[PDB]
């Protein structure tokens, strides 16, 4: 037993990761069969940040103005294009060390692994959301653009994310591996806010779930309530309305703990009134939702 | 910016995780060189782990008792021993994905990264901290056993841990990689239970010095104390001594903000004394110490591998 945020194994993307350099920037690319894809901006010189027209700086590049690097390796660019806010370079390898791969879009509420990477080489891996503003809270320094997300179902790399900006609020900004932004960012340094971000109400009780599949209870209480008297109370605290959607997909963890998820959300709109009065939950002393429904019954 | 518990990229470690069957028994092996080690209960029935004599067990099984597949590889055993809680078991291949390694022991306080493996195949990373206590605050379902912790310096994996079992409170027991047990544990279905644990001072400190770098202040003071003033407060609250080879060790985070370790202190005291007063640091509303100083300067200078 025991609850730990736990990432995917990071070894089939570290052999992905290559440095892309244009002029004198240089950030991380992801070289997948023959094409290595990283952010568009990175053709973007200093005065090109507020309002780069892509299409006028691209043409204006030929493939050998792109520098990739696969550790020590100096890969040929035989081709460039761009697709959204990514670009992609057709290199003459294929990556050897390329795994079975696809490109997902999550929706908010989703979790992935980061492998924040600089100058081509892997520093670290966590696990973040999708947050219902459309970032994540990642942890992003300068040179780490074309850090990428990712999930692993059984020997399957999932690409769900890659880096590109970090906002005002220190909150982080990207696209999927089809180059479309999460949320409504443009890849611009004009002024740029996240919506007003709120807690992910469906992994709040995954995790409340969690706690009672490692022997918690301290928590739960007698009553039951509406679908929609609890949304009229959590909304009040910042919460996500929880949706019969939601509802279907906390089934099964309603059903390995006997407690039903209407009964779990009466639970949790007490906790939101009364706070942990010193106890933790999990070893956490605030409610987390950054695990999802399938993380729960994955790691439980 | 931004701050997040992180693990080790785990890819050198992932090519090393091989399946060990002895018997009804699977769990997971290490194969480095041509040698796998695992836990050395993998020779045990049920009946044996209430009072195993290994030596005995063992000397009964031969090579081809031992099963280690590497994915969909067969490994020949050539050879099998015993070192400590740790069995080596010598195969007839080494391992051509065999990173720089060395088996290294950590103190009660430093951080590592655990590979979480099920039949030899990597399922999850996480970082952790070896608790003063000497347990883990782990993930681990069976078949966990044989997964291993790390650190990775440069392009060297030291490799620190070896999981063998889950105690009654939830929280987990090991090795190092030369089969010394961390803590008062031992490899027998027993009644064991961890001492009572303390919170690690100097990695709260390093963890409030993140904070401070992401620009989350409130709880900074005009105060500052001493090391005996300090050390009355922090025992009293179970806090571990804070000694000067700690305040040494967090020179550059104290250097790097303009919080000297002691002005940190202060704010730890106060902390202590009154809580956070409905406020989080780096989402937190507990004091994190699952952070050494290094995880700090790694983490805010982006060192990589
Ligand atoms: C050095 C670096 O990584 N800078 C990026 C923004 C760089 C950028 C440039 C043009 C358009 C959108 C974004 C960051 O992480 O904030
Ligand atoms: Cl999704
Ligand atoms: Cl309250
Ligand atoms: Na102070």
């Amino acid at each position: 037993s025991g609850f730990r945020k736990m990432a995917f194994p990071s070894g089939k993307v570290e052999g992905c990761m290559v440095q892309v350099t244009c002029g004198t920037t240089t950030l991380n690319g992801l070289w997948l069969d023959d094409v290595v894809y990283c952010p568009r901006h990175v053709i973007c010189t200093s005065e090109d940040m507020l309002n780069p027209n892509y299409e006028d700086l691209l043409i204006r590049k030929s493939n050998h103005n792109f520098l990739v690097q696969a550790g020590n390796v100096q890969l040929r660019v035989i081709g460039h294009s761009m697709q959204n806010c990514v670009l992609k370079l057709k290199v003459d390898t294929a990556n050897p060390k390329t795994p079975k791969y696809k490109f997902v879009r999550i929706q908010p509420g989703q979790t992935f692994s980061v492998l924040a990477c600089y100058n081509g080489s892997p520093s670290g891996v966590y696990q973040c959301a999708m947050r219902p503003n459309f970032t994540i809270k990642g942890s992003f320094l300068n040179g780490s653009c074309g850090s990428v997300g990712f999930n692993i179902d059984y020997d399957c790399v999932s690409f769900c994310y890659m880096h590109h900006m970090e906002l005002p609020t220190g909150v982080h900004a990207g696209t999927d591996l089809e180059g479309n932004f999460y949320g409504p960012f443009v890849d611009r340094q004009t002024a740029q806010a996240a919506g007003t971000d709120t807690t992910i109400t469906v992994n709040v009780l995954a995790w409340l779930y969690a706690a009672v599949i490692n022997g918690d209870r301290w928590f739960l209480n007698r009553f039951t309530t509406t679908l929609n008297d609890f949304n009229l109370v959590a909304m009040k605290y910042n919460y996500e309305p929880l949706t019969q959607d939601h509802v279907d997909i906390l089934g099964p963890l309603s059903a390995q703990t006997g407690i039903a998820v209407l009964d779990m959300c009466a639970s949790l709109k007490e906790l939101l009134q009364n706070g942990m009065n010193g106890r933790t939950i999990l070893g956490s002393a605030l409610l987390e939702d950054e695990f999802t429904p399938f993380d729960v019954v994955r790691q439980c």
